[PDB]
């Protein structure tokens, strides 16, 4: 039935600013709380403001020198970091920014704080629109991403759940969650992306684990312009398959909106429904879930996709009339909650969807 819902946000968030003309905008976390907040979804949901993790609950997957680096970096500083900042590679896609340190706690305790109370067994639903963070490496930044809240908080649910099962639908690979766990069995990771002359260039059909953890790496690899019929036909088989095989014991799902139509850096056409119908079909297996963030660069429609997903958590009907907000121009011409598919031809045939299919079901039967 009906599950406990517990949301994380920090009012702060939407202040931090990665830089004139970069297309992360952390304020897109302010919006989808401020729809969400005149829908009344507020009602049904119990509400948290992470703490700020630790530099040493950071190094639980960090490395000391990452962290270390990360709390000491600012922009007036920057001069005398040239050398770590290669290193590590901090600059045009991952740049220095101020606050970037606290803005990484508090991506972070959300995710951490949503996977204790998961273990704890104080709800069946933890939502952390903040993290999602997946292309961030042991010691190094990558795509947007400093600190990856979902391989520490996937760290965290592993100290009372033995499988752990990662799904990852933004449309970029999920590359530095899969690589965190690449040699073990205790985590899988399942990753719909678009593939092919495509950041960051992982994820291939065949790359499905090493040593201990091969078969426990999933990749799902998509061309341009996959829709919702498409997308629908493939992913609820998929999961079905895993969960029977898999069987885990608690599920994370990083809800990337770049697969979004009209996303200033995807090339996907889902529509919210579309993108949400992930969210239905996870949560359909009763199993502790914690729904994580990630990508979405058209900022209206972030918001509009987040605050689907948390009504779709709560099993809330809300209406498609946007109720008056903050932010309300934003949303204009239509002042809608749902949006319409694009005209862009879909380069994934179904003989295509089908095909990598099969073959993720040959590797799945190779599970014990
Ligand atoms: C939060 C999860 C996620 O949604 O999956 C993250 C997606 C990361 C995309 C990284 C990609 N970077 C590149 O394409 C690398 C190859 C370059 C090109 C861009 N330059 C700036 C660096 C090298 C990229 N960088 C940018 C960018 C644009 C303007 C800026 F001022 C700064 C950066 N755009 C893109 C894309 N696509
Ligand atoms: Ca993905
Ligand atoms: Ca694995
Ligand atoms: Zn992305």
């Amino acid at each position: 039935g009906k599950k406990k819902v517990c949301y994380y946000y920090d009012g702060d968030i939407g202040n931090y600013y990665y830089g004139q003309g970069h297309p992360m905008k952390p304020h897109r976390i302010r919006m989808t709380h401020n729809l969400l907040l005149n829908y009344g979804l507020y009602r049904k949901m119990e509400i948290y403001r992470p703490h700020k993790a630790t530099a040493e609950e950071m190094t639980k997957y960090h490395s000391d020198e990452y962290i270390k680096f990360l709390r000491s970096i600012r922009p007036d500083n920057m001069s005398e970091y040239s050398k770590q900042m290669q290193r590590f590679n901090v600059g045009e896609d991952c740049p220095v920014f101020d606050g970037l340190f606290e803005f990484c706690q508090l991506s972070t305790g959300g995710s951490v704080a949503g996977a204790v109370k998961l273990n704890r067994q104080q709800t069946d639903m933890a939502v952390n629109w903040a993290g999602g963070l997946h292309h961030a490496k042991k010691s190094e930044a990558s795509g947007f991403c400093y600190v990856n809240d979902i391989v520490l908080a996937i760290l965290e649910l592993l100290k009372y759940h033995q499988r752990v099962l990662y799904i990852d639908i933004d449309i970029h690979h999920g590359d530095g969650v899969e690589e965190a766990f690449y040699t073990t069995d205790r985590v899988m990771t399942v990753s719909f992306h678009k593939y092919g002359e495509y950041f960051p260039g992982t994820g291939d059909l065949r790359d499905i684990g090493a040593g201990k953890g091969k078969y426990y790496a999933v990749n799902f690899p998509m061309r341009d312009g996959i829709d919702d019929e498409s997308y629908g036909q493939i992913f609820k088989p998929i999961i079905s398959k895993v969960m029977e095989m898999y069987q885990p014991s608690a599920v994370v799902l990083q809800c990337g909106a770049d697969s979004l139509s009209g996303d200033r850096l995807g090339c996907f056409n889902l529509t919210v429904k579309g993108h949400a119908k992930c969210v239905e079909v996870v949560k359909t297996f009763n199993l502790p879930l914690l729904m994580l963030g990630g990508g979405g660069y058209t900022i209206r429609n972030v918001a509009r996709c987040w605050t689907y997903e948390t009504a779709v958590a709560l099993d809330c009907e809300i209406p498609n009339e946007l109720p008056y907000n903050d932010y309300f121009e934003y949303f204009g011409p239509d002042f809608k909650l749902h949006i319409s598919p694009s005209n862009m031809t879909n380069q994934n045939t179904p003989e295509y969807m089908e095909k990598i299919k099969q073959r993720l079901f040959e590797n799945l039967r190779m599970l014990p």
